[PDB]
């Protein structure tokens, strides 16, 4: 089961990714998670990635492709994987095509979770994520069992530096700019499925399960 989740910041990819991996047991590969881990570790790569991430800009394709290639070479990806938030440029989708040629694999689906722009600000400003595993919550729409504490592992919940209204507006511009070229790319391959992300979390998941049951 070889999957991409795509969608604008705040659309629900992490949320759904968590549910997909619990149900099916494939690895969650999130480029955002990896970069935040790198910045927390203080790696050379993390410190270089921080400047883009703090501005809501994309990390260069070379760096991003490098981290994803390495992740995809691990044994846990041999029975499938979930890419969450990669690719985000047509160059990255082209790279992924080649990578997957080398791995003798193809994407089963690119799941595009569509949410109107106007709703994304509220999703992002109420978002809180776990320090220790990156689980995603929302203070209104999806709160933790206990305020400020992750359901899974008890980690502290925090507001991402980039989930402030100024940085969010730049993020939405930057990612929208890449969206139609990516939709067109995967529409041409015939693997793009659009999901209505303006539904109940569990309804959105129901729709994804309908796609995935076959693989
Ligand atoms: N279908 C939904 N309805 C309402 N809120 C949602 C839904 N899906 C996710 N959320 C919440 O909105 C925010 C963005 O979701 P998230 O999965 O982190 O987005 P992404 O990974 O696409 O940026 C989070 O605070 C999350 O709890
Ligand atoms: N595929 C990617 N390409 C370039 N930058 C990325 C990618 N995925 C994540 N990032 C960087 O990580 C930040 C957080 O991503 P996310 O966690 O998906 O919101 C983005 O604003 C980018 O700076
Ligand atoms: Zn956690």
């Amino acid at each position: 089961m070889n999957l991409v989740l795509m969608g604008l910041p705040g659309a629900g990819k992490g949320t759904q990714a968590e549910k997909i991996v619990e149900k099916y047991g494939i690895p969650h590969i999130s480029t955002g998670d990896m970069f935040r881990a790198a910045i927390k570790e203080g790696t050379e790569l993390g410190l270089k990635a921080k400047s883009f991430m703090d501005k809501g800009e994309l990390v260069p394709d070379e760096v991003t492709i490098g981290i994803v290639r390495e992740r995809l070479s691990k044994d846990d990806c041999k029975k499938g994987f979930l890419l969450d938030g990669f690719p985000r440029t047509v160059a990255q989708a082209e790279a992924l095509d080649n990578i997957l040629s080398e791995l003798g694999k193809k994407l089963d689906y690119v799941i595009n979770i569509e949410v109107p722009k106007e709703e994304l600000m509220e999703r992002l400003t109420g978002r809180r994520i776990c320090k220790t595993c990156g689980a995603t919550y929302h203070l209104i729409f999806n709160p933790p069992k206990v305020e400020g504490i992750c359901d899974k592992d008890g980690g502290e919940l925090y507001q991402r530096a980039d989930d402030n209204p100024e940085t969010v507006a730049n993020r939405l511009d930057v990612n929208m700019k890449q969206t139609q070229p990516l939709l067109d790319f995967y529409e041409e391959k015939g693997v793009l499925r659009n999901i209505d992300g303006q539904q109940d979390i569990n309804k959105v998941f129901a729709d994804i399960k309908a796609l995935l049951g076959g693989l």
